[PDB]
Protein backbone atom coordinates (compact mmCIF):
# COMPACT_ATOMS: atom_id res chain seq x y z
CA UNK A 1 0.00 0.00 0.00
CA UNK A 2 1.32 3.45 -1.16
CA UNK A 3 -1.59 5.58 -0.23
CA UNK A 4 -1.01 5.82 3.53
CA UNK A 5 -4.49 7.88 4.14
CA UNK A 6 -4.87 6.99 7.59
CA UNK A 7 -1.47 7.82 8.91
CA UNK A 8 -1.12 10.27 11.93
CA UNK A 9 -4.84 10.10 12.35
CA UNK A 10 -6.09 8.52 15.60
CA UNK A 11 -8.85 6.08 14.15
CA UNK A 12 -10.57 2.85 15.26
CA UNK A 13 -9.34 -0.64 15.18
CA UNK A 14 -11.37 -2.99 12.89
CA UNK A 15 -11.15 -6.99 12.86
CA UNK A 16 -12.68 -8.97 10.28
CA UNK A 17 -13.62 -12.93 10.51
CA UNK A 18 -11.35 -14.92 8.97
CA UNK A 19 -8.96 -12.53 7.44
CA UNK A 20 -5.67 -14.53 8.47
CA UNK A 21 -3.11 -12.36 8.55
CA UNK A 22 -0.17 -10.98 11.40
CA UNK A 23 -2.25 -8.30 12.94
CA UNK A 24 -4.29 -7.87 16.68
CA UNK A 25 -6.69 -10.88 16.66
CA UNK A 26 -9.81 -10.36 18.87
CA UNK A 27 -11.32 -14.25 19.47
CA UNK A 28 -15.53 -14.34 19.67
CA UNK A 29 -16.69 -17.59 21.88
CA UNK A 30 -19.89 -18.59 22.78
CA UNK A 31 -21.69 -17.74 19.91
CA UNK A 32 -21.16 -14.47 20.57
CA UNK A 33 -21.09 -14.19 24.34
CA UNK A 34 -17.52 -13.34 25.40
CA UNK A 35 -14.87 -11.22 23.40
CA UNK A 36 -11.04 -11.75 24.30
CA UNK A 37 -8.86 -9.42 22.43
CA UNK A 38 -5.49 -11.85 21.85
CA UNK A 39 -2.14 -10.59 22.99
CA UNK A 40 0.14 -10.31 20.28
CA UNK A 41 2.14 -13.73 19.67
CA UNK A 42 -0.07 -15.32 21.99
CA UNK A 43 -1.56 -19.07 20.90
CA UNK A 44 -4.94 -19.19 20.82
CA UNK A 45 -6.02 -22.99 21.83
CA UNK A 46 -9.49 -22.22 21.65
CA UNK A 47 -13.00 -23.08 19.34
CA UNK A 48 -14.14 -19.74 18.79
CA UNK A 49 -13.96 -17.24 15.76
CA UNK A 50 -10.85 -15.23 15.35
CA UNK A 51 -11.07 -11.61 13.51
CA UNK A 52 -7.98 -10.26 12.46
CA UNK A 53 -7.41 -6.70 12.12
CA UNK A 54 -7.52 -4.61 8.82
CA UNK A 55 -6.43 -1.17 8.11
CA UNK A 56 -5.71 -0.39 4.15
CA UNK A 57 -8.63 -3.40 2.99
CA UNK A 58 -11.45 -3.38 0.86
CA UNK A 59 -14.55 -4.02 2.78
CA UNK A 60 -16.66 -4.96 -0.45
CA UNK A 61 -14.40 -8.38 -0.45
CA UNK A 62 -16.82 -8.89 3.04
CA UNK A 63 -19.95 -8.60 1.32
CA UNK A 64 -22.76 -10.02 -0.72
CA UNK A 65 -24.55 -7.74 -1.81
CA UNK A 66 -25.06 -4.95 1.29
CA UNK A 67 -24.69 -7.82 3.74
CA UNK A 68 -21.84 -8.59 5.56
CA UNK A 69 -20.66 -11.89 4.92
CA UNK A 70 -17.71 -12.06 7.70
CA UNK A 71 -17.96 -10.88 11.59
CA UNK A 72 -16.76 -7.56 12.46
CA UNK A 73 -15.46 -6.24 15.42
CA UNK A 74 -14.72 -1.90 15.49
CA UNK A 75 -12.51 -0.92 18.88
CA UNK A 76 -12.69 2.07 19.68
CA UNK A 77 -9.39 4.91 20.54
CA UNK A 78 -11.07 5.61 23.62
CA UNK A 79 -9.47 1.94 24.76
CA UNK A 80 -13.24 1.15 26.43
CA UNK A 81 -16.17 0.34 23.85
CA UNK A 82 -16.77 -2.14 20.93
CA UNK A 83 -19.19 -2.48 18.62
CA UNK A 84 -19.11 -5.97 17.31
CA UNK A 85 -21.32 -6.60 13.79
CA UNK A 86 -22.63 -9.95 13.27
CA UNK A 87 -22.94 -11.64 9.28
CA UNK A 88 -26.06 -10.40 8.15
CA UNK A 89 -25.90 -6.96 9.30
CA UNK A 90 -27.31 -4.85 6.62
CA UNK A 91 -24.49 -1.58 5.23
CA UNK A 92 -24.93 0.78 2.69
CA UNK A 93 -21.91 1.78 0.70
CA UNK A 94 -21.55 5.62 0.11
CA UNK A 95 -19.13 6.34 -2.97
CA UNK A 96 -17.02 9.66 -3.41
CA UNK A 97 -16.08 9.75 -6.57
CA UNK A 98 -14.65 12.92 -8.26
CA UNK A 99 -11.25 14.40 -10.51
CA UNK A 100 -10.23 15.09 -6.44
CA UNK A 101 -11.61 13.57 -3.61
CA UNK A 102 -11.60 15.22 0.03
CA UNK A 103 -12.97 12.28 2.51
CA UNK A 104 -13.24 12.13 6.06
CA UNK A 105 -10.52 10.11 7.07
CA UNK A 106 -12.03 8.29 9.81
CA UNK A 107 -14.46 5.70 10.19
CA UNK A 108 -16.46 4.56 13.72
CA UNK A 109 -18.41 7.33 14.70
CA UNK A 110 -21.79 8.41 14.60
CA UNK A 111 -23.70 10.80 11.92
CA UNK A 112 -27.01 12.54 10.98
CA UNK A 113 -28.59 11.94 7.72
CA UNK A 114 -26.74 15.13 5.68
CA UNK A 115 -23.46 15.31 7.48
CA UNK A 116 -20.92 15.93 4.84
CA UNK A 117 -18.28 12.54 4.31
CA UNK A 118 -16.59 14.51 1.20
CA UNK A 119 -16.24 16.95 -1.04
CA UNK A 120 -15.36 16.60 -4.35
CA UNK A 121 -13.25 19.10 -6.84
CA UNK A 122 -13.52 19.32 -10.37
CA UNK A 123 -10.56 20.20 -12.12
CA UNK A 124 -12.11 23.94 -12.75
CA UNK A 125 -11.61 23.84 -8.58
CA UNK A 126 -15.72 23.81 -8.23
CA UNK A 127 -17.17 22.04 -5.38
CA UNK A 128 -19.97 19.14 -4.52
CA UNK A 129 -20.40 17.33 -1.70
CA UNK A 130 -21.10 13.63 -0.72
CA UNK A 131 -23.45 13.37 2.38
CA UNK A 132 -24.90 10.23 4.70
CA UNK A 133 -27.75 9.25 2.94
CA UNK A 134 -29.04 8.12 6.73
CA UNK A 135 -28.40 8.85 9.94
CA UNK A 136 -26.52 5.65 11.62
CA UNK A 137 -22.60 5.07 11.96
CA UNK A 138 -19.88 4.84 9.86
CA UNK A 139 -18.57 1.56 10.40
CA UNK A 140 -15.36 1.99 7.72
CA UNK A 141 -14.27 3.46 5.00
CA UNK A 142 -11.58 2.52 2.10
CA UNK A 143 -10.11 3.61 -1.43
CA UNK A 144 -11.68 2.05 -4.38
CA UNK A 145 -9.37 -0.23 -5.96
CA UNK A 146 -9.23 0.76 -9.23
CA UNK A 147 -9.86 4.31 -8.68
CA UNK A 148 -6.94 5.63 -6.73
CA UNK A 149 -7.52 8.52 -4.37
CA UNK A 150 -11.24 8.03 -4.76
CA UNK A 151 -13.25 6.31 -1.58
CA UNK A 152 -16.11 4.26 -0.36
CA UNK A 153 -17.84 4.79 3.11
CA UNK A 154 -20.08 1.91 4.22
CA UNK A 155 -22.44 2.73 6.91
CA UNK A 156 -24.96 1.27 9.25
CA UNK A 157 -28.12 2.84 9.13
CA UNK A 158 -30.09 3.17 13.07
CA UNK B 1 -40.58 10.65 22.39
CA UNK B 2 -39.45 7.90 22.89
CA UNK B 3 -35.68 7.05 22.83
CA UNK B 4 -33.12 3.82 22.54
CA UNK B 5 -33.90 0.86 24.13
CA UNK B 6 -32.90 0.75 27.48
CA UNK B 7 -29.33 0.13 28.09
CA UNK B 8 -27.84 -2.80 30.68
CA UNK B 9 -25.12 -1.63 33.71
CA UNK B 10 -23.39 -3.79 35.30
CA UNK B 11 -21.27 -3.01 38.59
CA UNK B 12 -18.80 -4.68 40.99
CA UNK B 13 -19.75 -5.76 43.83
CA UNK B 14 -23.13 -5.81 43.69
CA UNK B 15 -23.54 -9.64 44.29
CA UNK B 16 -27.40 -10.04 43.39
CA UNK B 17 -29.86 -12.61 41.21
CA UNK B 18 -29.06 -10.53 38.00
CA UNK B 19 -27.22 -11.36 35.26
CA UNK B 20 -23.29 -10.80 35.05
CA UNK B 21 -20.40 -10.23 33.17
CA UNK B 22 -16.66 -11.78 33.96
CA UNK B 23 -14.02 -9.25 33.25
CA UNK B 24 -10.86 -11.09 33.16
CA UNK B 25 -7.14 -10.91 31.27
CA UNK B 26 -7.33 -7.08 33.06
CA UNK B 27 -10.08 -5.89 30.51
CA UNK B 28 -9.31 -7.41 27.83
CA UNK B 29 -11.86 -10.77 28.25
CA UNK B 30 -15.45 -9.96 28.68
CA UNK B 31 -17.56 -13.05 29.41
CA UNK B 32 -21.22 -12.91 29.29
CA UNK B 33 -22.67 -15.12 31.93
CA UNK B 34 -25.91 -16.64 32.14
CA UNK B 35 -27.86 -18.54 35.10
CA UNK B 36 -21.82 -21.31 36.96
CA UNK B 37 -18.27 -19.22 36.64
CA UNK B 38 -14.78 -20.54 38.72
CA UNK B 39 -12.63 -18.45 36.83
CA UNK B 40 -9.98 -15.62 37.52
CA UNK B 41 -11.80 -12.76 36.90
CA UNK B 42 -13.97 -9.64 38.33
CA UNK B 43 -17.73 -10.28 38.17
CA UNK B 44 -20.22 -7.20 37.74
CA UNK B 45 -23.41 -7.91 38.38
CA UNK B 46 -27.00 -6.88 36.37
CA UNK B 47 -28.34 -3.49 38.29
CA UNK B 48 -31.31 -1.37 38.03
CA UNK B 49 -31.28 1.21 35.39
CA UNK B 50 -30.41 4.37 37.07
CA UNK B 51 -28.23 7.30 36.80
CA UNK B 52 -24.35 6.55 36.02
CA UNK B 53 -23.38 9.26 38.52
CA UNK B 54 -24.33 7.24 41.37
CA UNK B 55 -21.01 5.04 40.99
CA UNK B 56 -18.61 8.34 40.14
CA UNK B 57 -16.82 9.94 42.81
CA UNK B 58 -17.22 13.72 40.71
CA UNK B 59 -15.71 12.94 37.53
CA UNK B 60 -14.31 9.32 38.33
CA UNK B 61 -15.78 6.01 38.42
CA UNK B 62 -15.50 4.68 41.58
CA UNK B 63 -16.63 1.00 40.96
CA UNK B 64 -15.92 -0.79 37.61
CA UNK B 65 -18.83 -0.62 35.09
CA UNK B 66 -19.88 -2.13 32.05
CA UNK B 67 -22.85 -0.36 30.03
CA UNK B 68 -24.35 -2.84 27.09
CA UNK B 69 -26.21 -0.73 24.56
CA UNK B 70 -28.27 -3.52 22.90
CA UNK B 71 -29.87 -1.31 20.21
CA UNK B 72 -26.34 -0.40 19.25
CA UNK B 73 -24.35 -4.06 19.60
CA UNK B 74 -21.73 -1.74 21.34
CA UNK B 75 -20.33 -2.07 25.16
CA UNK B 76 -18.37 -0.23 26.98
CA UNK B 77 -15.69 -1.29 30.05
CA UNK B 78 -15.23 1.33 32.50
CA UNK B 79 -12.53 0.37 35.49
CA UNK B 80 -12.89 2.09 38.39
CA UNK B 81 -10.98 5.31 38.38
CA UNK B 82 -11.87 6.17 34.41
CA UNK B 83 -12.57 10.19 34.33
CA UNK B 84 -15.36 10.97 32.40
CA UNK B 85 -16.50 14.70 31.20
CA UNK B 86 -20.01 16.07 31.50
CA UNK B 87 -21.42 18.15 28.75
CA UNK B 88 -24.55 19.84 30.53
CA UNK B 89 -27.55 21.28 28.02
CA UNK B 90 -29.22 23.65 29.83
CA UNK B 91 -31.24 26.11 28.50
CA UNK B 92 -34.92 27.83 28.70
CA UNK B 93 -35.95 24.51 26.97
CA UNK B 94 -33.95 22.01 26.00
CA UNK B 95 -34.40 19.23 23.15
CA UNK B 96 -31.91 16.70 23.88
CA UNK B 97 -30.99 13.75 21.34
CA UNK B 98 -32.31 10.37 22.81
CA UNK B 99 -29.62 8.14 22.14
CA UNK B 100 -26.17 7.41 23.20
CA UNK B 101 -23.71 4.65 23.25
CA UNK B 102 -21.82 5.40 20.25
CA UNK B 103 -18.21 6.95 19.24
CA UNK B 104 -18.53 11.02 17.45
CA UNK B 105 -16.24 13.18 16.44
CA UNK B 106 -16.13 17.01 17.72
CA UNK B 107 -19.08 19.03 16.78
CA UNK B 108 -22.02 16.44 16.83
CA UNK B 109 -25.16 18.04 18.12
CA UNK B 110 -26.20 16.49 21.37
CA UNK B 111 -28.70 18.97 22.53
CA UNK B 112 -30.87 22.19 20.79
CA UNK B 113 -31.14 25.09 23.63
CA UNK B 114 -33.99 27.52 22.79
CA UNK B 115 -34.52 31.23 25.11
CA UNK B 116 -37.51 32.34 26.11
CA UNK B 117 -37.87 34.45 23.25
CA UNK B 118 -37.52 31.01 21.34
CA UNK B 119 -33.60 31.68 19.54
CA UNK B 120 -31.51 28.37 19.24
CA UNK B 121 -27.66 27.58 20.35
CA UNK B 122 -26.49 24.24 20.42
CA UNK B 123 -24.45 21.67 22.27
CA UNK B 124 -22.12 19.72 20.67
CA UNK B 125 -19.48 17.38 21.31
CA UNK B 126 -16.55 19.02 22.57
CA UNK B 127 -14.32 16.60 21.81
CA UNK B 128 -14.23 13.23 19.52
CA UNK B 129 -14.61 10.30 22.16
CA UNK B 130 -17.59 8.25 23.18
CA UNK B 131 -20.89 9.43 24.71
CA UNK B 132 -21.66 6.63 27.12
CA UNK B 133 -24.79 8.29 29.18
CA UNK B 134 -26.86 10.65 29.73
CA UNK B 135 -29.61 11.43 32.22
CA UNK B 136 -32.01 14.22 33.40
CA UNK B 137 -29.95 16.28 35.59
CA UNK B 138 -31.56 15.72 38.93
CA UNK B 139 -32.89 18.85 40.62
CA UNK B 140 -33.70 20.71 36.53
CA UNK B 141 -36.34 19.34 35.36
CA UNK B 142 -35.88 18.81 31.43
CA UNK B 143 -32.20 19.76 31.69
CA UNK B 144 -29.70 17.28 30.61
CA UNK B 145 -26.16 16.19 31.32
CA UNK B 146 -24.22 13.60 29.04
CA UNK B 147 -21.16 11.71 29.89
CA UNK B 148 -18.18 11.22 27.69
CA UNK B 149 -15.19 9.48 27.06
CA UNK B 150 -12.38 11.35 26.02
CA UNK B 151 -10.54 9.37 23.27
Amino acid sequence: HENLYFQGMKIPKIYVEGELNDGDRVAIEKDGNAIIFLEKDEEYSGNGKLLYQVIYDDLAKYMSLDTLKKDVLIQYPDKHTLTYLKAGTKLISVPAEGYKVYPIMDFGFRVLKGYRLATLESKKGDLRYVNSPVSGTVIFMNEIPSERANYVFYMLEE
